[PDB]
This record gives C-alpha cells, sequence and structure tokens, in this order.
C-alpha cells in the first residue's frame, strides 16, 4: 500500500578481469534501474540500485551476495561471473531466488541446482558449436585451434566444442588459455601457423582478443578467427582496429546500427545519464539492460498479479514469461519460429537464436538469419 | 548503534577516460574507509564512503557534488579531474570546503578561489619542469617534443614547459594530443624523427604512453621517453612492458617495492579486501591512500580538538598539519631538511619532494634522491 523500497542488485567486474564487458554491463543496470524510476514502469515501487564491483573476485561476490539476501531482501540477483555462479548454485538453489546472470555457461541452467538461474540469451557452448559449424561448412577437416580465458569462464564451452568438432570431422589441434596482458601472442601464433591451424575460435573477452589479431596481422599471418559472444562488437573494434577486419562472431543481440526499440532505448538512456559514446555502443551494454529488463519486467508481472514482490512471485512471473505473453524488449534477435524473451520451468534459456556476424569495415554485419544449433542440442544433451 | 555518520566522497573516473588511473584510486578511497571502520581511526564515529564513478565528466561531477553536500553536508571533498576542480573552484570557495584532489595542477591552489584547495603532492608543472632539468644536464639544447592527454589535465604544465625550457636552452619542436586508442602511433612518431626530437616528455595516463613505446619500440627509434606522475609504475609497466625499458619517471610516491609503514598498509588493506595483485601495486592506489588517509587524519584531530566535525573544522586541522603537528603515513617522499606531509593556511601541497625514477627490468627504480625544483619556482612564481 503506496510506494515500496525494492532492491535491484547486481555483483560483477566493473573494474579487475573480465572489466571489458563488466563496465558496460554494470553500466546499462544502474542506468535502466534509474530509467525505471523516472518512467515510472512499475507502478508503486521505487528501485533501490545496488551494483558492486566484485572485480572477478568470488569471495567479495558471496559477501555481497549474502549481504543482499539478508539486508537487502533482493527478490531476484543479477550476476556475473562464471566462477561465481557456479560456486553460488547450491546457495540459489536453497533460498530460491531467480538469478539471471551475464555468464551465459550452459552448466549454470544444468543439474543439479538450477531450478532458478535464467539464462538470458544462446550459451558459450551453443556460440562456439555454431562458430564450428560455420567452420566446418567453409571447409571440411579443417584445423581449429581453441583460445580461452584462463578461467571457468574462458574453459566453459571446451568439452562441446571437442564433441561438436569430433561430430563435424574438424580437427582441435591446440587449446591455450591467454590472459589480459598478453602484449606478445608471436609465439603462440608461430605454434599455431607450424600446426597448420587455420581457424581460431576465441571464448575471451575483447582486449586479449584485440591483442592476438594485432600481433596476427603484423606476422601476416592467414588464419581466420571467430569468437563467441564477449569478444566481439565495437568493444572489439576500438582495440584491434583493422586487425578486426574479416573476425567472425556470434552472438544473440542486434547491433548498434540496427533499428529496434530496444537499442533505440538504450541510446536515448545511455545519453539521458552522459554515458561516454563507447559505453552507449557496447553490445555489453545492451547485454546488461537486458538482463535489467527481464527483472524489472518480472517485477512487473509480480505485482500486476499478486500485488507482492517477492522471489515467489517473481519467479512465477518468469516462467510465466511464454508465448504471446512473452518479453519482446527488442535486445535480442528470435528466429522466425520463435519469439525474443521466453522461459517456462523446464526452459532456462532466454533467446534462444543467435546469428554468426562479420566484421566489415569496423562495424559488425550479420551474414545469417536468426538460427538454434541442433549439433549443439545433440552434444550436450544425446 | 548512537555512532556519529561521517560521509567521505570522492568522484572520480572509475571508468571511461583516465580510469587506468582513478580506478585504483577510488578503489584505495574506498578501502582506506572500510579500515578506518574496521581499525576505529575516529573514535565513535563510522565513515559512510560515497565512491563515485563520473567517468571524467565534468557535469556528473558537479551533480554528485552537488548532491553530496545537501544529502551528506560533507566536511571534505575528494575531487579528481583537474578539468572538473578548475571548473568548480567558485562553488568549493563558496562552500567553504576543504578540497583534496587526485589532480596535481598548480593552478588549483593559484588565486583566486584557492583557500579550500590542497594538493597532496607535488604539481604536474614541476615533475615536468623536474624532467627538463634532468634532459638539459643530459644534452645541452636537446630537441624535445612534448605529448599530452587531450583535455586540461594533459595541457596542464606546457606553459611552466615552455617557460623552463626556454631558460634551459632546450628547444620544444612539438606539442601534440594524443588520448585512448591511439591504435598506431606511426605518424605522429616519424614526424617526431624528421624533426629531429631526440626526447619526448608526456603528461597522460598510462595507457596511451604505453601504445606509444610499443610503436616506438617496432619503429627501432632512438628517443628518450619521460613521463610526469600519472604516466607511470607498475601500471605502465604492464601496458608497454620491454618497450618501457629506460623511462623516466617524475613522483613523489614510494614504489611498491621500497619498505615503509604506508606501503606495508596498502599491501594489507588492498589483500585484506579481495583487490586484484595489480590494483595492489598501483602507484595509484598508493596515491588513492594518501589522499583517503589526510582526509580521515583531518576528521580525527577535528574530533580530538574541536569535538565537532565541520567543514570549518576539518579546515583548521588542515592548516595546522605542519611543524611537530606534521602527518607521516609513509606514502610520500621527504627532503632530508623536509617532513611528510604539511600545510599551512599559505603552504597548500602536502609531500614537496619528488624523485626520477628508471625503468629496468619492469621495476621503476630511484635514480635520484627527493628534491624540489628551484626552477619551477623561479617559473611558475618569479
Ligand atoms: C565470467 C564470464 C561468464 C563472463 N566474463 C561473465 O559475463
Ligand atoms: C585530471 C587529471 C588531473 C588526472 N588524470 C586525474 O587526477
Ligand atoms: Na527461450
Ligand atoms: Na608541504
Amino acid at each position: 500500500l503506496g510506494q515500496q523500497q525494492v532492491t535491484l542488485f547486481w555483483s560483477g567486474a566493473i573494474t579487475g578481469p573480465t572489466s571489458d564487458a563488466g563496465a558496460p554491463y554494470g553500466a546499462a543496470v544502474e542506468d535502466y534501474c534509474k530509467w525505471a524510476n523516472e518512467r515510472k514502469l512499475v507502478p508503486g515501487v521505487v528501485f533501490n540500485c545496488v551494483v558492486r564491483d566484485d572485480q572477478y573476485n568470488n569471495a567479495n561476490t558471496q559477501r555481497f551476495f549474502e549481504e543482499a539476501v539478508d539486508r537487502f531482501k533482493i527478490p531476484v540477483f543479477l550476476s556475473y561471473a562464471t566462477g561465481a555462479n557456479l560456486q553460488l548454485k547450491p546457495l540459489i538453489q536453497e533460498l530460491r531466488i531467480p538469478t539471471i546472470p551475464a555468464s551465459m555457461h550452459i552448466e549454470l541452467i544444468d543439474p543439479p541446482n538450477n531450478d532458478y538461474i535464467f539464462l538470458p540469451t544462446t550459451s558459450y557452448s551453443e556460440q562456439v558449436v555454431a562458430l564450428l559449424e560455420y567452420i566446418a561448412r567453409e571447409k571440411k577437416g579443417a584445423k581449429v585451434a581453441l583460445v580461452v580465458h584462463p578461467s571457468p569462464f574462458g574453459r566453459a564451452p571446451v568439452e562441446d566444442a571437442r564433441k561438436a568438432a569430433r561430430e563435424l570431422g574438424l580437427q582441435i589441434v591446440d587449446v591455450q588459455e591467454v590472459g589480459s596482458g598478453n602484449l606478445d601472442n608471436t609465439a603462440l601464433l608461430k605454434r599455431f601457423e607450424q600446426a597448420g591451424v587455420e581457424y581460431v575460435v576465441h571464448q575471451n573477452v575483447a582486449g586479449p582478443v584485440a591483442n592476438i589479431l594485432k600481433d596476427a596481422k603484423r606476422l601476416g599471418l592467414k588464419m581466420r578467427h571467430l569468437g563467441a559472444h564477449y569478444t566481439g562488437g565495437p568493444d572489439l573494434i576500438a582495440l584491434a582496429g583493422d586487425a578486426a577486419e574479416g573476425f567472425l562472431w556470434a552472438t544473440s543481440f542486434y547491433m548498434a546500427h540496427e533499428d529496434t526499440p530496444g537499442i533505440r532505448l538504450q541510446k536515448e538512456i545511455g545519453r539521458k545519464y552522459g554515458r561516454p559514446e563507447n559505453f552507449i555502443e557496447s553490445v555489453n551494454y545492451t547485454n546488461g539492460m537486458l538482463a535489467a529488463a527481464i527483472a524489472v519486467e518480472a517485477i512487473r508481472r509480480a505485482q500486476e498479479r499478486f500485488k507482492r514482490i517477492t522471489n515467489e512471485t517473481v519467479y512465477q512471473a518468469i516462467v510465466g514469461m511464454n508465448g504471446p505473453n512473452a518479453f519482446k524488449p527488442g535486445f535480442a534477435v528470435s528466429t522466425k519460429q520463435g519469439v525474443e524473451i521466453d522461459f517456462t520451468k523446464s526452459e532456462h534459456t532466454g533467446a534462444e537464436g543467435l546469428r554468426i556476424l562479420e566484421a566489415k569495415g569496423g562495424r559488425f554485419v550479420p551474414v545469417t538469419e536468426p538460427f538454434t544449433s541442433a549439433l549443439f542440442r545433440k552434444v550436450h544433451y544425446g
């Protein structure tokens, strides 16, 4: 009765490892929550916006989550790191709070302790398998190398890739872990060239990838580079410049240059709060805005249906978010079959479609229609 | 329960332009704050820590500042951008609020509206002048170029530099402005070589400087590179690696590898709160902790002397911070006759000494004792 306070809490890497993505992501959550208040998107609710920088340290994330459950009574958890989410799964499950991660690791929505975790988009695995499919269409028996961030995040899609490579007749000849501060990748690239690698697939944030491309260009190599969600967009172009030309990127998001109410809104909100241009255009600002938008829309549905806002009512709002009752903010693509954001008790992936985009003269251009990977489902679910 | 709440407010670039510096700086403010609470530095008071990311946008900084005055009645301001500080001097003077900036621009403490602003360390102008002095004893009549950040921060020491150079018989042949995303610095460096530049002095953060060093190393160039406070430290090493070998750097801080209670405190505080290792060694983590330590010691002394914590009593505790009451936390160097941190109504610079250090084997090594530049006082004050 009257205005109530509701806490929207995100914990992730505004600084520290992976912060190329966590900074714009965190910023979008804070901004959207700010916009929810100004436009009164949820009648009778003022959002208390809590955005914590855990710097990719799982102990910081746990402490911030415990504080947020105990003190702020959160009905939802906007989370970040793969490693952190893996570690908190038992506790998330125990206290039944719906959790929407920036991490797209499929293991998060696999048993046990998976009833409350909802992936806004396709997983690292589907992305990587989608890219491998694209590789096998180009060139049979292609030699491919994986380069991966040194963490549970980098390692996430490695097993689905090996088994997909096997199914497609490709050979994964190496897998290397490369983190930030990779000033000189000469040795690694020379190793790949000796072994006849022809395609390098990346699972990383954009700074390590950019460094590798810069060196690749410098040395004049012919291997093609591809990458999953966090590797690309305008961020990669800004760090790699022309060394990005021809990079192939798998993602569920619309680009900054496409026409969508959601992309339009990201721009409007970004300018409103004076974000720098490169935040406004980041695909990760889009990514955070979708996560906060999902949370804010489930809170709204909870208010309309139950007139009470709890982990339980918010849960019920999310698992009813399907069919004609799906959420279509225009942030991510949809299959010509499907809708944009839809969940059920048994379907925990929001935007199940993705595309492959190619970097051309400084901009990522779609070279596919939205699609789902049946190959991913065979190798992963059997 | 029952404890007096004192708000410690900082606004700066946690992300956006200059964030290579602002992030560790803001992290140190927050941590020194948590630590004051853990240890109850000031009896009967709890510090509430408001650390805000303005992304180097002056409009955000001003809005954050006004809000913190209205809602928290802050007794001190920890500020950041040189540009934001220049714009706020009248309001700071109006509010009679001691302001301790990250910015070291000498013009902040020049009249008018300069009564409430205190530099913790040496200014940009004296660092640049000190460096030009190092150049003239090595090579009479040397050709030098200045490369600066494209903002008031970058341009801050240029007039003192021109003045000094002319006193020394050096020829400043070019001043260039380069910001972040300077991926290719070839055109600029080639223009330097054709102009016969033999020394490059940088006024900048670490990222752009690093990009220039790596290009210069690729091109086999032999100009010597030098830089003011924000250009160097373990952060420049991490970004530039070997290309930084030989860089000459002017700062007032102790190094991470030196032995000091203050440096010991920063490692202990940083590991206590799970900061990444690179933040913990950052000189800008040291720099922010000094700023926060001064703010906290002044509040402490105000409490003890006056039984009230206000903008007025904090100010009195700052201008009495001299002689027998000078402050010696051990973050910054002192001269032999001198002392670490001392202010008067008339002396608004804390640690007046600086050193020149040289990068050898990925570590900055002092190459001088602490000193002050008479030449700087000649050109700037007469
Ligand atoms: Na779905
Ligand atoms: Na002094």
